[PDB]
């Protein structure tokens, strides 16, 4: 239903739009490292996130390094059955070029071309792909203007060779946060969003103003990992603040994944031990966080 109702999405005046014009919002869960924890990816559990917790967006959380894709390549065929089945589920996907501890793009530059080229052309035309190419580039020496808009200037154009317009999110600097200098400093392509990624362990005020700052350049922003804890992922849940975050999301048209979709002892996990994988999940084994994530997306 959704993917057939919004089909072709882009971006209009700095807006996420469907192929009729209209703003849509994406709310969805990423996966943890596909590594780490990937039986929780699959149809039956995207199928019980759809229809229990009324997702319309998966993200696939392809770390590069800690033992994904750069050491173990297996883990793309775990991305490749994410996006089939959000196609069969009729719901969008992202396809997540996890940097983290590799913390500039450029490192696994040569790597992401390929990679991107290959799903690119698999998935190319379906309109449910969105790809999202550098999590969170990090680090003093890895700016916007000298690192990561060249990358992005680098793989862009192998997406497009194979699929002209589907939507692109590029990170940005100081782990997906610094959206002011992207904002100065655009991409040419017209489907392209920035990522911003918050934790509500955080004060955010300052960040909102800034996210803020972003879309008043005409800059389109796509939250693709936010979280319930702090930064780290762990160290706590802070509702208050996440919800002062969710309601200012709704306010701005911000599409969002929340990190993330496994039963890990830490804060920012949404299941609990002993979590089916397949879904089906009860009460008790929604972890807090996760049982306010589900009840946001069935707000919504
Ligand atoms: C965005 O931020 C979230 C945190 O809010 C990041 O997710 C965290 O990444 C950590 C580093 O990969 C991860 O810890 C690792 O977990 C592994 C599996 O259990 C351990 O083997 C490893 O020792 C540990 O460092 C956190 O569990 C996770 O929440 C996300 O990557 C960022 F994009």
């Amino acid at each position: 239903s959704v993917v057939e109702e919004h089909g072709q999405l882009s971006i209009s005046n700095g807006e996420l739009v469907n192929e009729r014009g209209e703003q849509v919002q994406l709310k969805g869960m990423s996966s943890h490292g596909l590594q780490w924890y990937g039986q929780f990816v699959n149809y039956e559990s995207m199928k019980w996130l759809r229809d229990d917790w009324g997702i319309n967006v998966f993200r696939a959380a392809m770390y590069t390094s800690s033992g994904g894709y750069i050491d173990d390549p297996s883990v793309k065929e775990k991305v490749k059955e994410a996006v089939e089945a959000a196609i069969d589920l009729d719901i969008y996907v992202i396809i997540d070029w996890h940097i983290l501890s590799d913390n500039d793009p450029n490192i696994y530059k040569e790597e992401a071309k390929d990679f991107f080229d290959e799903m690119s052309e698999l998935y190319g035309d379906y309109p449910n792909v969105i790809y999202e190419i550098a999590n969170e580039p990090n680090g003093s020496d890895v700016t916007w203007g000298n690192q990561i808009k060249p990358y992005a200037e680098e793989v862009i154009p192998i997406i497009r060779n194979n699929d002209p317009n589907n939507i692109i999110i590029v990170g940005t600097g100081t782990w997906s946060q610094d959206v002011h200098h992207a904002a100065d400093n655009q991409l040419a392509d017209p489907n392209v969003m920035y990522a911003f990624h918050f934790y509500a362990g955080t004060h955010g005020q300052n960040l909102r103003d800034q996210v803020d700052y972003a879309l008043d350049q005409g800059a389109a922003i796509f939250v693709s990992e936010w979280g319930t804890s702090a930064a780290t992922g762990d160290g706590g849940v802070f509702l208050d603040e996440a919800q002062v975050w969710i309601d200012f999301m709704d306010e701005r048209n911000l599409s969002w994944a929340n990190w993330s979709l496994t039963h890990k002892d830490e804060s920012s996990a949404a299941l609990m031990p002993g979590a089916n994988p397949t879904g089906g999940w009860t009460e008790a084994e929604l972890s807090p966080s996760g049982t306010f994530v589900r009840e946001k997306i069935r707000e919504s």
